[PDB]
């Protein structure tokens, strides 16, 4: 029954991670994954490497083809669309609020020999400027939550997916009804309002895994990274970064209620 309940605007969304950005740079060792790791045991891979695992799942779940458009819903660095990229004959298209990311991203696909497949943009997800029907996939790996108004993007992901079209979502959630935002600033939300709110929007929801026991992992082994590199955080990249740098040392405090989704869900044929 219930969806997302539903802040930061987009541009306000965009200059928080303006700001964090080099410091996310610092502490994984360059442009990087911006989502939790996947580990297939008790948590032994870095957490660079198990991102790079949750990326290979959506891959595996959205591009079913060579020679699809792929639509990167907040596509962070672009470290991801790139790993992808490398051995995908796709077009992917990523989007941001973050001119920062836009700048990277494009950088790196440079850099990498991969900017004949990958292009970055600053677009808000609330208002695309695609035509209907216009892509075969979409993504969104932990980006839904941090919209104003999840609905109204996940209705436009709808609109311009062509009919079949596929969406890979990712989301840290609350993990059970059991016991708003988190310390991170993060909105509160079940994986069931979640797939709630696509339904409601048009999406057939094709698969839900809940795979918080595989994600578990990430916010102690992120914490510890970070905290290496916490020395003048607050003079060097701001008091916003600080605060946010302190809620996620802080985890112990909330991250045991957290949980993780991968949701795979499509446009009704047409
Ligand atoms: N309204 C909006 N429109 C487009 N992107 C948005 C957005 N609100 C937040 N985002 C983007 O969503 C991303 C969240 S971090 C996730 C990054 C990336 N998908 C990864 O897995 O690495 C950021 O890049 C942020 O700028």
């Amino acid at each position: 029954r219930s969806g997302i309940p539903v802040a930061p605007t987009s541009q306000q969304v965009g200059q928080m991670y303006d700001l964090v950005t080099p410091l996310l740079n610092s502490v994984a060792g360059g442009p990087c994954a911006i989502h939790h790791g996947y580990w297939e045991n008790d948590g032994r891979a870095s957490w660079q490497q198990a991102a790079d695992r949750l990326t290979d799942l959506v891959a595996e779940r959205t591009v079913l083809d060579g020679g699809v458009r792929l639509l990167d819903v907040g596509c962070g660095t672009g470290q991801p669309a790139l790993r992808v990229a490398r051995d995908n004959a796709i077009q992917i298209t990523g989007i941001t609020v973050s001119q920062v990311q836009v700048a990277i991203a494009a950088d790196c696909a440079r850099e990498r020999g991969l900017s004949h497949r990958v292009d970055f943009s600053c677009v808000d997800a609330m208002s695309l400027p695609y035509p209907d029907n216009a892509f075969d996939a979409a993504w969104a790996m932990q980006s839904l939550l941090e919209m104003s108004e999840p609905d109204r993007a996940i209705r436009e992901i709808l609109r311009v997916l062509k009919p079949g079209g596929i969406l890979g979502v990712t989301e840290v959630v609350k993990r059970e009804a059991g016991g708003d935002r988190w310390p991170t600033g993060l909105r509160i939300c079940l994986a069931e309002q979640l797939l709630e709110s696509l339904r409601a929007a048009g999406f057939e929801i094709l698969d839900w895994e809940d795979v918080s026991s595989r994600t578990r992992y990430f916010m102690p082994q992120f914490a510890e990274e970070l905290a290496a590199h916490q020395h003048g955080i607050a003079d060097r990249y701001g008091p916003a970064v600080a605060g946010w740098a302190a809620a996620v040392c802080d985890y112990e405090k909330y991250a045991h209620d957290m949980g993780y989704a991968i949701l795979t869900a499509r446009k009704p044929v047409g």
